[PDB]
């Protein structure tokens, strides 16, 4: 009679850890949410088939407002699993659900899975050099979010790389592309004019990490802003000062202009 | 003709993903390295039994100096797997190994797995608030390194969390304990006196991330410095100012003192 938070990983149903699969297979009830991220290489059927259990999908409202009414009650008399894309506690507010479980007398366990936060390593940028992260959110009505622009500025001044999670509106099947994120950032630049994000800014795009052939591209905004990086999900990265081997990787593996091999120490 | 970089995950042999396991089983040759880290919850034998292939272990020198003479030759006429703890390419020098593959006319693919960079989300600390990461190294001889102290300073100064990796002697199987890390930092604080790490500093200790029963403890240095966090490996985190939700999780899940709800928020 416990609750398991089990990550499903980056791209398809095979990105779940063996540990997660074995445990998921032996749970009495299986719940899941697919609004915090997008697993572009799988479907509900494939996941249900792999786990061998019927999966009840919950909405953001079901979770944020009724987790303790839909999931926890069952976690008292049975073993329950709650599945999520990537790692369940990364760039989500799911950690708080563990507090709800405790207060309801339910013990919980977390089974990790590969996350986009560490998968950034495939870009060649040293992961320890990443600074504060941020999310490029879709403007809504007259409200136009811009704090993420300041994060980049803060990190850049320190020579640190900036990881930019991109917005997602699962109910509308909307997945922000790196292209759209670049557009929004250029608009904020005109606004603030801090010289933080312009056509000459070097950026890195990682799309569909977890698949065997993810799209990894590096170059100047003026050149990538209109490039096609394939289907979502995408993440955008604004590197800080580059190490020679980081630049070499971006050129050799990500197709960056050979000129970035020259670093301005 | 193909080299697969496969992550083994966090703690035991089941932390590898289903994708990683199936691919490894289809490879003609399987190599592994355990100098960047060492699965404390398993053994070479258990990993070997799980994959069903003999696993040739490579030293740091085998990889860094001879990757192209040991692994790549076989990758030309067979499918080869290179196993590493955590997520492949997180370790700073691994990314360039892909450049070596390319240079040798060998295609490479990356199979991700849980990394400590994302697993620390289990501490309840928001992932986006983490800043630059660092490693606490043992002083020795006339060398007393202290850069990790400066990292904590720059991060905390901006309200960001600092993820600290603790020194490890893979060969001698010696792990630096969180307790030892604190002592070193207090000693560095006495040296630099910047008001960065003192007895009143709040810290979080994560041990055996990945296992079903990890150790998650949060508190002030004066109380945790002599606490027993169990067997390695230990990860230390110096949080920046907390979001009430982070503090609540640390209190309810990591046994942190109520005091953080008013002092560190
Ligand atoms: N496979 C993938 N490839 C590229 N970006 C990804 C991705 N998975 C997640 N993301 C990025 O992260 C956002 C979701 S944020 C939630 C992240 C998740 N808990 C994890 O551990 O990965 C997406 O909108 C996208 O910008
Ligand atoms: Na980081």
């Amino acid at each position: 009679m416990v609750l398991y938070f089990i990550g499903l990983g980056l791209y398809d149903e095979r990105d779940i850890t063996v540990k997660g699969l074995e445990i998921a297979k032996k749970c009495d009830y299986v719940f899941a949410e697919f609004y915090t991220s997008l697993m572009a290489g799988t479907t509900m059927g494939r996941i249900q088939k792999l786990i061998g259990k019927e999966i009840r999908v919950l909405s953001r409202e079901d979770v944020e407002l009724n987790f303790e009414n839909i999931v926890l009650p069952l976690a008292k008399e049975n073993d329950v699993a709650f599945l999520t894309p990537g790692d369940p506690l990364v760039a989500t507010t799911h950690a708080e659900l563990r507090i709800r479980a405790k207060r309801a007398g339910v013990e919980s366990y977390v089974i990790h899975a590969p996350s986009i936060y560490s998968a950034v390593g495939i870009t060649g940028l040293h992961i320890y050099k990443f600074g504060k992260s941020a999310t490029v959110a879709y403007p809504e009505g007259n409200w136009f979010p811009t704090s993420y622009y300041d994060v980049i500025k803060e990190n850049a001044e320190r020579g640190l790389h900036t990881l930019l999670f991109l917005d997602i509106k699962a109910e509308k099947r909307m997945y922000m592309t790196a292209n759209e994120a670049m557009e929004l950032l250029l608009k904020v630049e005109d606004m603030k004019k801090g010289g933080v994000f312009t056509d000459d800014t070097l950026v890195v795009v990682l799309a569909r990490a977890g698949s065997l052939n993810p799209t990894i591209r590096a170059g100047y905004v003026k050149d990538l802003i209109r490039e096609d990086f394939g289907d979502p999900p995408h993440i955008l990265i604004v590197p800080g000062k580059l190490h020679i081997v980081e630049a070499e990787y971006l050129v050799e593996i990500a197709g960056a202009p050979r000129e970035i091999l020259r670093v301005n120490v």
